[PDB]
């Protein structure tokens, strides 16, 4: 019986095992059939085929009929003793046997016998692999090639994650998609920063590898940028999107090693976004590189062992307090992009404020439920996507923005302390010296921000050669106990005093301008 | 049933008891069969022997066949009163007996027996226990012998584990072979330094015993150290080499006592790396001299109490800021060696520093995925540790190369704060008498690093014991009530006063090197 039936329905099913040693059943939904929304022409995951064991008693009847019909006509006909004994007997046996489809213990072993015939190896861990197939609410989603295709009919492409939301092809003529853009363009005013945020936002699609980049940019305390945030999010939805936590990117004494649940989060994941916080909080590769780098990672699933799963998710990081950055490091400064908004919406906007607007409260919240809305925003991400990989490669270092990488690197140049003591305390005045192995300019220098900034543990060692790494070792050599001495400097407390010593889109923005842009 | 099952084709599976009590089914999996990528000519780990249910399944079913001709074809001649009588209900039974070959608990009940049947005393245990047996993507390599050899046919070896790459011997004409020898060389300048890099990274394929030695080299933000720890690290594959946090050094508090997680790592591995950290990190025997040795130790085990630790794997640990080691023990240093990264790589690579080139993002970003880079990878592997056999015998202490071991000792001469504050603050100024005892050098010592360095709790016995282990002692008597006291100096305060082969470097350097 279970050789017959994986003869008669083997293209429908696949039964493979899991991590915890069980076969698990999945099904190839077909339309016409009973179905959640938006989980066609792709498979869906099975406790118990039920559907199998409802077709097993009925469509199997037919063939049992047709048997039945078959002996009964080979009786029919006449022939020696054999007729008398064999067929009879036959007939008998067949109609004593014809009950057992029925009985529930034989379904159940049937199905048992037939997890071996339908088993196929290197299933599991093969399904959703290409991350250039995506699910889609109407079939799936492939951008292997321009433009991208939509699959409405078979196919043998192992996917089973899916979003519920419609794809339709990119037209501005819709009034949602006008209204959307109308949107963008307003909350960010700067064409080259739009494009250059659309072009990343779009790479959330993508769940291949990614060039590691982190999204740190500041906003006004009404910008916005917490309602995209959600749109992104609902867009692409739960099983390709999740809210994180500002805790991790702060790592206090607790590591990876630490049981956590959080950080099996981004586990095939495209998207991660960071809301805003309360205040600003203190973080240096507190493990930020390696959240950045694309490199393998391990995965400690709380109190159990250790896996190992790649990252792949684009990250956000967006607020309205500053971050505390105290580093010097190129590279550890070369995977960030810092970009301020200057739009602070308000219930009263005089025309004297050109950069802010009026607040349409049914707006940030409104809308991101409408069904509608939502399969737009994706069409707009779907082409943004395509213009990217059709102009930059899909290389989003490539892009040339001068917006960006200006303010980036001015913020670079503040969020550090050591410039600050140089050119405070000892720049323009060089008209004495008093050192004592840079020891004492180190406790200066600690309890410096220890009370104009902020506190923490302290280190020396450290501190020996960052010195080194800045113009106050202009004048600095060594006594003969060595000790490496500055040789000239003033200690400056109190007052003291200075003792001698572009283009604006013409109708349409979305077009991206010409390959200058 | 079950006992005509092992007689016929028992020759490739075997079974065993795991450490839970439960019995394993073990495949050896052949070519021409479904299968996993790069599995091939080893066992497989089977929870339910598929392959068992339908041989019994129909190749029973046809020696069914055979004796159902056998006793027709014995009907059919001619007998005596026997026939009518004996032959009929023997074929009547066994024609009722066919049917039962093709029921679940049948078959459940068959092979619950040839459980037994099939049961192979020591075969977990020693599952993986040969180190000259590499498991590879196209069979298993055996590199007991020179040069190193690949078998892809049958053999008795017990091999599980794997790697999921090929193996192709080294052909230093490859594009990729070309590009790979040219980036090591151009990451580290010189040839001897670099040779026994080389030579010290290509035993993480061994898993035998090695020579106890750690290796630290730091230096400049782009020496470029992760982007080959990360590529030896995953060609070498997840079951052979781990990622290991550096929480495992520098123990304090919980230590070993609380449970501990991350030990039952290095079971196995045979390479195991230490990445960069936040910034200087602090360590001392704390924990280490555990890991340096390949002895056996004993430590918490996830959720349990132990079992034992046989660790094997090579160990290397960089970063960009340098390590704080407080030690004068000879042994403690004699288990190390240092090196320092003279490349920075630069973007802008002005011609006057030949010490930095221009990055490659991609060279770092991709060139990880390509299976040839992996293939070529081995390829070098391979060849060094055959080189590594032929010319030193296994022994990575007896190769010679002048700048390594001496970075080490004049990175043993500093790190040491007591010959700082010696030769900082009392040599060069004795004439003066000025020492109540040990004590209030010991505290003036103590405060000073605390500031000049950073602070901790100290043992006064540990400083009065490391006292007579200075220089300082050339003048330290002791008075009538003893103490020792210092017999002249003066404590300083403030400032005051006193008052290139061209090509070929890949093959061999000579042996005087
Ligand atoms: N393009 C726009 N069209 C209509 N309303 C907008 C637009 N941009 C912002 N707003 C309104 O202004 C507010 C954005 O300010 P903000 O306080 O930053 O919101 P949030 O932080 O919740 O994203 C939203 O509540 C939204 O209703
Ligand atoms: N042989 C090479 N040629 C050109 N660029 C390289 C080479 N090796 C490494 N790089 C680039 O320089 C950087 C080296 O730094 P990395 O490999 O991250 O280690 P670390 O940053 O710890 O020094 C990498 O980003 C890599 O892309
Ligand atoms: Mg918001
Ligand atoms: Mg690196």
């Amino acid at each position: 019986i279970a050789k017959v039936i994986y003869a008669m329905m083997g293209n429908k099913f696949v039964v493979d095992v899991d991590s915890n040693g069980k076969y698990v059943w999945f099904e190839f939904v077909l339309p016409g059939q009973p179905m959640n929304q938006g989980e066609i022409w792709k498979w869906r995951k099975e406790v118990n085929p039920d559907e199998l064991h409802i077709y097993i008693s009925e469509n199997f009847s037919r063939v049992m009929d047709r048997i039945t019909e078959h002996i009964k006509y080979h009786l029919s006909q006449p022939h020696e003793s054999n007729i008398l004994n064999y067929y009879k007997k036959l007939l008998k046996a067949f109609e004593r046997s014809k009950s057992k489809i029925f009985n529930d213990s034989f379904k159940k072993g049937v199905i048992r016998q037939a997890e071996f015939l339908f088993r196929q190896r290197s299933f599991i861990q093969t399904l959703d692999t290409n991350p250039h197939l995506l699910g889609v609410g109407n079939g799936v989603l492939s951008i292997e090639t321009i433009p991208a295709k939509l699959i409405n009919h078979f196919h043998e492409h192992p996917i089973h994650q899916y979003t519920h939301i419609c794809y339709v092809p990119f037209n501005p003529e819709n009034p949602w998609t006008k209204l959307l853009l109308n949107a963008l363009q307003d909350i960010i005013p700067e064409l080259d920063a739009r494009l250059w945020i659309m072009f990343y936002l779009s790479t959330a699609i993508f769940r291949g590898l990614k060039e590691a980049l982190m999204l740190l940019w500041l906003g006004g305390g009404c910008n916005g940028k917490t309602f995209l945030m959600r749109l992104v999010a609902m867009v692409l939805g739960d099983h390709y999107a999740s809210k994180l936590n500002i805790s991790l990117l702060t790592s206090c004494r607790e590591t990876a090693e630490k049981p956590n649940s959080a950080f099996m989060r981004l586990k095939g994941r495209g998207y991660g976004y960071f809301e805003e916080t309360n205040k600003s909080e203190v973080l240096n590769t507190s493990r930020l590189k390696e959240m950045v780098n694309p490199g393998d990672v391990t995965a400690r699933e709380l109190n159990q062992k250790q896996e190992s799963f790649q990252m792949t998710a684009t990250m956000v990081a967006a607020s309205n307090y500053n971050f505390i950055i105290d580093t010097t490091d190129h590279g550890t400064w070369r995977r960030l992009r810092h970009y301020r908004s200057k739009v602070k919406f308000c219930h009263n906007p005089d025309p004297s404020n050109p950069y802010e607007k009026k607040e349409d409260p049914r707006f940030i919240h409104e809308y991101i439920m409408d069904p509608d809305c939502q399969n737009a925003f994706f069409s707009i991400l779907v082409y943004f996507w395509e213009k990217l990989q059709k102009e930059y490669n899909g290389q989003i270092k490539k892009v040339f923005c001068p917006t960006i990488e200006s303010e980036t690197e001015a913020y670079r140049k503040s969020q550090d302390t050591l410039h600050r003591f140089i050119t405070e305390r000892v720049v323009e005045s060089p008209s004495a010296e008093t050192v004592y192995n840079l020891s004492e300019v180190v406790t200066a220098y600690a309890e410096w921000y220890n009370t104009n900034i902020n506190v923490k543990r302290h280190i020396a060692l450290e501190l020996s050669q960052e010195l080194e790494n800045s113009v106050l070792e202009k004048y600095l050599q060594w006594s003969p106990n060595k000790t490496r001495i500055l040789k000239g400097c003033r200690i400056l407390h109190k007052f003291e005093t200075l003792q001698p010593g572009i283009c604006e889109p013409k109708n349409k923005w979305w077009e991206w301008s010409p390959n200058p842009s």
